[PDB]
């Protein structure tokens, strides 16, 4: 399971909480570092298997680079569609982890609230590792708390000082270029675009350089 899901406002929120229960002394940053482990899987697993959207995108390719499997761009102009609303944004940076060994698993059932089922399952699937550590259903529930908390205070009107990035996070199928032309297979992604959380299973794209 892809680590990159880690820097979203679902990441973000279980980062930020997780760091104060260290703080508090509630848990060791040790057992942080697993639950992120389990967020990972979580998130990679419930994006592979309850998201089903598919968005098309164009735009212009303004930078681009891979190393170590993983490809970032830099596109400016961009259009993103779905079934049939439309999104505008001067600038977008995508990161996109290679897919192509996930191929996750079987797809379970749509759900209504992506991200309260993927705190549900990371909540369950660490109250193990928390009882082995000392740490009780209460800690754990503070945990819950703390990570809904925050993931409320990200829709704040007034929570950002400035614009926010606008950054895809998602894997790739297939990415090609034909002389100037970019074609964009992309899967499993989480977008932030003018400060708003959308996801998608599938994305296709074209750029030009």
């Amino acid at each position: 399971a892809y680590q990159l899901y880690r820097n979203t406002t679902l990441g973000n929120s279980l980062q930020e909480s997780l760091d104060e229960l260290i703080q508090s002394q509630q848990i060791t940053p040790q057992l942080a570092l697993q639950v992120l482990l389990q967020f990972d899987k979580a998130i990679n697993a419930a994006l592979a298997q309850r998201v089903r959207n598919r968005v098309n995108f164009r735009g212009s390719l303004n930078t681009y680079r891979f190393c170590d499997n993983v490809w970032t761009f830099v596109l400016n102009d961009v259009e993103v569609r779905e079934v049939t609303e439309l999104i505008k944004v001067d600038k977008v940076k995508i990161v996109a982890c290679d897919g192509k060994n996930t191929a996750n698993s079987a797809n379970t059932n749509t759900v209504p609230k992506l991200y309260r089922s993927v705190i549900e399952d990371v909540i369950n699937d660490v109250r193990d590792i928390f009882l082995d550590d000392g740490v009780d259903e209460q800690v754990l529930m503070e945990l819950k708390t703390l990570w809904e908390n925050k993931l409320m205070q990200s829709r704040a009107v007034d929570g950002e000082l400035f614009d926010t990035e606008n950054v895809v996070v998602c894997q790739y199928d297939k990415i090609h270029r034909s002389k100037n032309k970019w074609k964009f297979h992309l899967k499993d992604g989480i977008m932030n675009l003018n400060g708003r959380d959308y996801i998608f299973s599938k994305a296709i794209g074209d750029a030009e350089w």
